[PDB]
């Protein structure tokens, strides 16, 4: 019955991208997802890539078994994965005092 199924979404991908993939960009009619991960020698490995249909309209989840520190982002416009780099939060701390003006 009624199906318009037609990919509108143009993501560019850095470090790994799929064989069949050109100019350095791929294309989905899902999500376009980035990550960002600190190894045992403390170097963050950033890498992009498209992600296929699933169900969810606006919900990134997590597998329940997430042993690491690392930060990860989804969007659903396009060129989203090349202009956003994914970073770990700031650091925060509740007490506070003067130490020099502005």
């Amino acid at each position: 019955g009624p199906e318009d199924t037609l990919p509108f979404l143009k993501c560019y991908c850095s470090g790994h991208c799929p064989d069949d993939a050109i100019n350095n960009t791929c294309i989905t009619n899902g999500h376009c997802f980035a990550i960002i991960e600190e190894d045992d020698q403390g170097e963050t490995t950033l890498a992009s890539g498209c992600m296929k249909y699933e169900g969810s309209d606006f919900q990134c989840k997590d597998s329940p078994k997430a042993q690491l520190r690392r930060t990860i982002e989804c969007c659903r416009t396009n060129l989203c994965n090349q202009y956003l780099q994914p970073t770990l939060p700031p650091v925060v701390i509740g007490p506070f005092f003067d130490g020099s003006i502005r």
